């Protein structure tokens, strides 16, 4: 059952300390800093010989690709392209024999993702499935893959599977760079982060009541702009998607560096704005975005890290999440957005697990 | 002056038959199907030897890249990556010696685009400027370039420069494939399209009164979803941007193949929806998107081609544009969206040339 929770989605959000452990179970060894994804053991040397990584997906799975693009670029040193599967197909995207294509899919049955897989296979690319469903078409038809091991997810709006996909792609990245002397300190930083992550997720979930109060402030609103950049760009997209999915409010993710190029004309004292600002190398530029938003009379809610003394000092509405390594922080920063969507949906009387007009998996067309 | 027009933006929209001719002037010869961009004459063989095209830009210039990605892929057979300049920089995107990087910029001074240029130059990439401003930093600092020759554009919301950038990148694509026997019929198709385009733009502008009537139907609305896919994905993004820029309504471009993955939960009888449906190879899939929207009680306005008998027959609100070749159709289909933004802004009492919170060029940070 959902037993102890009124919805599957809330259960699944609160399961994230355990789902992240489950994803890393048998794969990461924190004593000797090894990571092994057995499903990729054979094919790994081959992947390192490939020239480009292409991540192909729909919906929240696509966001997990956007969330891990930078660390994949960093640690593989390969170009990484992230593609919405329907557009990838419409464009007859060039794929080559020495491309490695990843198919990210909770269900493993999404029609566009599966047809993208078949397209790449026809062109001789090495294909890799990252799914949550053993025995699924995408799991069966790829050359190799990783079962993210998040466990069954029933909520139509995906929560634990997003963060389990995120962790899976980070573990892949860690395997890819494991022969480089120069990257050993970076790998150890990230792995110590992964070790700490479950406890930090518990700490985020403890602010559920604060998020519920923010949802009471927002639930009459018709729009909200969610702004972030760099590692947190995916966080804003996925948070915007979540609020669309189950609340039906018109939430839009805005790349923070593009704010000044159009979206800022929507900012005034009446447009709700959520800004994500983390202490990574984009920090000063995000502070600049915040300053612009405030200068145009917006009253943003800011998601920042607990140790970010200056924005806590100088900003009235902050949702304070624990600090982690730059490339893992989005796992923490998305959770208040998952919870915000949840609580907004509840305030509005809407079904959180089975929203209108949506399906857990779109297997047709 | 703007003389005969009350705004620079309306003047600039109505100048598009002439700006497109100006862009192609001295470059396309319709008698012998040659295209020559002298600024690229020397460097062309070198570009053909490169391995990847990367288009880097902000705002509407970025949309022109999205609008031409597919035809560039098709005719160059090269991978093409399109990047928002601010994100490109934040990620420390891998660039290589045998990449060719294009910088699309009306002003040639946008800080993020210019810093992207400098980043690529440092990495030994061949750099190409596509700008509307002679003597600009991006024009001066690239290895070669094309002045799009649209003439001065004063409206902060870019209109003629979008369609002139679009045409410039198509002419580049035509140069790239000009030694291939197998592509000669395709090149001639596209060039006969470019020859016809100015007259077809006049025909679109003649429906200004119909668009003004649609703006009267929309101007109390707070949101609008603009949906398209394939070649028309850029058209929906740029139309959404235009409505944000000068009307301050919350318009969002939605990739039509992603509709079913979240945005469809926003559709009911009260959410305005504009769908773009063209008779290219995405047609049946767009009809499916339309059917879903109508099935969930939406009442969309559809932008379709005049000769699309079946959606004209079966859909009540259509904005009927002239038929062109698939890879040029977005030049026509964006124009009613430029005009819709214009007329909405006028109905709301807002300054169309100098909207709040925005600048013609963001040269700082
Ligand atoms: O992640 P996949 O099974 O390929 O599905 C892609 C998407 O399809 C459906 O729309 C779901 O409601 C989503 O939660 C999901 O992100
Ligand atoms: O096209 P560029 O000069 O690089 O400018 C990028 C953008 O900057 C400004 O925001 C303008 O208002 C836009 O119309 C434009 O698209």
């Amino acid at each position: 059952m959902k037993g102890n929770f009124s919805s599957f989605m809330q259960k699944e959000i609160f399961e994230q300390p355990e789902s992240v452990v489950n994803t890393m179970r048998g794969r990461v060894n924190f004593d000797d800093y090894t990571v092994n994804l057995g499903g990729l053991k054979d094919h790994i040397k081959e992947i390192q010989r490939c020239r480009r990584l292409i991540l192909i997906a729909c919906g929240t799975s696509y966001h997990a690709g956007v969330a891990t693009r930078q660390v994949l670029e960093e640690l593989t040193e390969l170009p990484v392209m992230v593609e919405l599967a329907s557009d990838f197909l419409d464009r007859n995207t060039p794929v080559f024999r020495d491309d490695v294509c990843f198919f990210l899919s909770q269900s493993g049955e999404t029609a566009d993702t599966l047809m993208g897989l078949r397209y790449c296979k026809e062109r001789g690319a090495l294909t890799v499935g990252i799914t949550n469903t053993v025995g699924s078409s995408i799991s069966r038809e790829t050359d190799c893959g990783v079962h993210i091991n998040a466990g069954p997810e029933i909520g139509v709006a995906s929560t634990k599977a997003y963060t389990s996909q995120f962790v899976s792609l980070v573990m892949f990245a860690l395997m890819m760079c494991d022969d480089r002397i120069s990257m050993q300190e970076r790998r150890k930083e990230i792995m110590l982060g992964l070790k700490r992550l479950p406890d930090l997720i518990k700490e985020v979930l403890s602010m559920d009541d604060e998020i519920q109060k923010l949802a009471t402030e927002l639930y009459h609103q018709k729009s909200v702009l969610i702004m972030g950049r760099g590692y947190h760009y995916a966080t804003c997209l996925e948070g915007a998607l979540k609020i669309k999915e189950i609340t039906y409010m018109h939430s839009e993710g805005i790349l923070a560096g593009e704010l000044k190029h159009g979206p800022l004309a929507l900012v005034d004292k009446l447009m709700p704005v959520i800004m994500i600002i983390m202490r990574d190398h984009t920090y000063a530029k995000c502070q600049n975005a915040l300053q612009q938003v405030v200068a145009r009379q917006g009253r943003p809610v800011v998601i920042c890290d607990k140790e970010d003394t200056e924005t806590i000092k100088n900003t009235k509405r902050t949702i304070k999440v624990p600090h982690s390594v730059d490339c893992l922080q989005g796992i923490l920063s998305v959770i208040p957005l998952q919870l915000l969507a949840f609580h907004l949906a509840v305030l509005r009387g809407y079904d959180v697990d089975f929203p209108r007009n949506l399906a857990k998996s779109v297997t047709v067309e």
